[PDB]
C-alpha cells in the first residue's frame, strides 16, 4: 500500500500503524522533475510487494518531516521498521531498493 505524509502527525501515526512490516520512506520532491521520475520504480513495487509498507513525503508540502528528517539531498530513501531506522542509502538506484528491501524483508 502508499500512504502519503502530510505532517509530522502522520508520519508517527504511519510507522506504528504499520506495526512490525518493513517501512521504507522516499523523500523526493513531487514537483521537481528528474526527481519524480524514480516513481515508476519506488512507488511501483506497490503492485509488486503488497507486503511491504511504502510512504511518499514531499520536502515542499511536509518540509516539517524534511526539517527532523535533516534530508539536504534527494531523492533519499530510509528503511524504518517498528518505529526505528534500522538501514538507509541516498542515490537514485533504484535496484538497489530491491537488494536492500530483500535485506530486511
Amino acid at each position: 500500500m502508499v500512504k502519503q505524509i502530510e505532517s509530522k502527525t502522520a508520519f508517527q501515526e504511519a510507522l506504528d500503524a504499520a506495526g512490525d512490516k518493513l517501512v521504507v520512506v522516499d523523500f523526493s520532491a513531487t514537483w521537481c522533475g528528474p526527481c519524480k521520475m524514480i516513481k515508476p520504480f519506488f512507488h511501483s513495487l506497490s503492485e509488486k510487494y503488497s507486503n511491504v509498507i511504502f510512504l511518499e513525503v514531499d520536502v515542499d508540502d511536509a518540509q516539517d518531516v524534511a526539517s527532523e528528517a535533516e534530508v539536504k539531498a534527494t531523492p533519499t530513501f530510509q528503511f524504518f521498521k517498528k518505529g526505528q531506522k534500522v538501514g538507509e542509502f541516498s542515490g537514485a538506484n533504484k535496484e538497489k531498493l530491491e537488494a536492500t528491501i530483500n535485506e530486511l524483508v
